[PDB]
């Protein structure tokens, strides 16, 4: 079976809907599956918010060290880092790190608030040439992932293109690009997702996201030992609201599309 046939078969076995976009930067070739269809991003959107703050920091050398007050009322669930800092402060850099490496929802919300609201994250994506991305809500409501709801969605291809631009390409200044990459490489939440489908020694940066409708996502940049980087988006969503999440599906998809590389 071809790679396309393998992906179709994976989706057929899955009980849902699979979206894959792999960009092989060796030759700009792609492996696309439902790559122009919309999926709820869930916490994969945290990358865009952090990157928008990194962009601002290009022109404000004091921004990343700016203090942000954390209060009990800022806690919204799934905030493992921000809860440690209630009554104290975190810097914008520390909020970026927490949002990306621990998927901290309070950290995401502080980034969004700093920028001026979800629409400002959309405008940043647009500024990178991403015609698809939209952020509409804060956390945790950005995870409702209702089938056919356009809020807080993108397509696998748009997200792969933008992730490539962000991490390997022209979106950010060099220090800020490097900072984003450092953050993604240090992610703690992705062991069982794309990473589990790859050779164990490949270097990987990723951001996961999960939500209702069993929506289970991961976006990654992958550095093989002897080959140019790969950029991979694996999105997955299910028809029933209380479906379990399925990171095993993402690992399986990653294994299919990175075979040979």
């Amino acid at each position: 079976n071809s790679v396309q046939q393998q992906l179709e078969a994976l989706e057929k076995s899955s009980g849902g809907r699979l979206g894959v976009a792999l960009i092989n930067t060796a030759d700009n070739s792609q492996i696309l599956y439902r790559a122009d269809e919309r999926f709820a991003m869930c916490s994969t959107s945290k990358v865009m918010a952090a990157a928008a703050v990194l962009k601002q920091s290009e022109s404000d050398k004091h921004l990343l060290n700016q203090r942000v007050e954390i209060k009990k009322s800022d806690l919204v669930n799934y905030n493992p880092i921000a809860e440690k800092h209630v009554n104290g402060t975190m810097t914008l850099a520390e909020l970026g790190a927490a949002a990306l490496q621990y998927s901290d929802n309070t950290a995401m919300n502080k980034l969004i608030a700093h920028l001026g609201g979800p629409d400002k994250v959309t405008a940043f994506a647009r500024s990178l040439g991403d015609e698809t991305f939209r952020l509409d809500r804060t956390a945790p409501t950005l995870n409702t992932a209702i089938p056919g709801d356009p809020r807080d969605t993108t397509t696998p291809l748009a997200m792969a293109q933008t992730l490539k631009n962000l991490t390997l390409g022209k979106a950010l200044a060099e220090t800020q690009r490097a900072q984003l990459v450092t953050w993604l490489k240090g992610n703690t939440t992705g062991s069982a997702s794309i990473r589990a489908g790859l050779p164990k020694s490949w270097v990987v940066g990723d951001k996961t996201g999960s939500g209702d409708y069993g929506t289970t996502n991961d976006i990654a940049v992958i550095w093989p030992e002897n080959h140019a980087p790969l950029v991979l988006v694996t999105y997955f969503t299910q028809p029933e609201q209380k479906a379990e999440n399925r990171n095993d599906i993402l690992a399986a998809a990653a294994k299919i599309v990175t075979h040979g590389f």
